[PDB]
């Protein structure tokens, strides 16, 4: 509890805000830096691959006329992002943590975002890559096979899916950068405040 009458020299004072900023810099605003930039990486990635789909959708279905969406190719990069990011991360940058420190900053960063994994012994925050999965569960379900010929009405509604999902991730990490900023404002903050106690 408080005590009032506790003392303490200006240096030691010193010292310990000192040690106080730096385990707040590692503990939290290293963290989030981290989390940003491994969101950002793999939005950069999944960026490439909407790149790539311009080429693996074509006129098609003898003119009348519909798209033609090479299935297998979408498939195929949408699988090797997933296992690209299978060991990168949000938290922590290296090794892993106790499944209680994994729940803290999975609370901290939002579930839709981020999933708690077990890598054996200990946990990650990994990428949350839902929305990806959405997609090639989607891309399953338009049957045929290696290519599909979509009318109008189908490849409306299958892309109105994609996008969505597309925008999904584009709104987490806009999210994510967002917490980032505040993050670094609380930090200027804290370091305003305590440098005013001396």
């Amino acid at each position: 509890e408080l005590d009032g009458d506790q003392m303490i020299s200006h240096r030691e004072l010193w010292a310990k805000i000192a040690n106080s900023i730096n385990d707040i810099n590692e503990q939290y605003l290293k963290v989030y830096e981290h989390a940003v930039s491994s969101y950002t990486q793999m939005y950069q990635d999944f960026s490439a691959v909407l790149s790539s789909l311009a080429g693996w959708i074509s006129p098609g279905g003898n003119d009348g006329n519909s798209v033609k969406l090479q299935v297998n190719s979408l498939k195929k990069a949408l699988e090797e992002l997933k296992e690209k990011y299978k060991d990168k991360p949000l938290y922590p940058a290296n090794n892993t943590v106790s499944q209680e420190q994994a729940n803290k900053w999975l609370t901290e960063l939002g579930g839709t975002i981020g999933k708690v994994s077990q890598k054996n012994g200990g946990y990650v925050v990994s990428i949350n890559m839902t929305p990806i999965d959405n997609m090639l569960k989607s891309l399953d379900n338009l049957g045929g096979n290696g290519e599909v010929v979509l009318d109008n009405a189908k490849y409306q509604a299958w892309n109105a899916g994609f996008s969505a999902e597309d925008e999904t991730m584009k709104n987490n990490l806009q999210t994510l950068v967002q917490k980032y900023s505040n993050a670094n404002s609380i930090f200027d903050n804290l370091v305003k405040v305590l440098s005013s106690t001396i």
